[PDB]
């Protein structure tokens, strides 16, 4: 199952055009970038302003970049939504939610990623139980990691305060 762009209508077809004629809508929401300042080392200094960062994924191979920021310690960002039009079956959508690989998300300047959060859209695909009549949402704050550490260092808890980004991913019939 892949999902394929039909330009001149803007969705993509997932499963055969003829018998999957459902239209919905996939959307992603990111919001709440907390203590971003910890994805860089304390003796790598910054100026304090001219750098310029912003949040990337790949949304069913469109990419999605938001807004610009350049203050790490206060990015001061309106939340960002991007959603795709799929023309599938209920059923045939989820069986290809369920075989995509997890949403990844980076903290990114310029080309580099400073850190990347994963989030399961194989997870939302279990919980699209009520299609019909409920749209099925995955959402919660992700703890956003850098891209590579030289030494393994103790772990940081879950109730600790990490880098994180709020995530929200959406399904429901248009």
């Amino acid at each position: 199952l892949e999902a394929i762009l039909i330009p001149d209508q803007g969705y993509h077809q997932v499963g055969p055009a003829d018998l999957c004629t459902d239209m919905f809508v996939l959307s992603v929401t990111v919001a709440f970038p907390t203590k971003l300042e910890q994805l860089v080392p304390s003796t790598m200094k910054l100026s304090a302003e001219g750098s310029e960062f912003f949040f990337y994924y790949s949304l069913l191979g469109n990419d999605i970049t938001s807004e610009p920021f350049h203050n790490l310690l206060s990015p001061d960002f309106e939340p960002e939504r991007a959603s795709v039009r799929i023309r599938s079956s209920k059923q045939i959508l989820k069986a290809f939610l369920s075989q995509q690989p997890s949403l990844q998300i980076h903290l990114c300047c310029g080309n580099h990623s400073l850190g990347s959060t994963d989030v399961s859209l194989s997870a939302l695909a279990g919980i699209s139980t009520d299609l019909d009549n409920k749209a099925a949402t995955v959402e919660s704050a992700f703890i956003l990691q850098p891209p590579k550490r030289v030494k393994q260092t103790l772990p940081a808890l879950p109730t600790d305060l990490q880098p994180t980004l709020g995530v929200a991913v959406t399904l429901r019939r248009e």
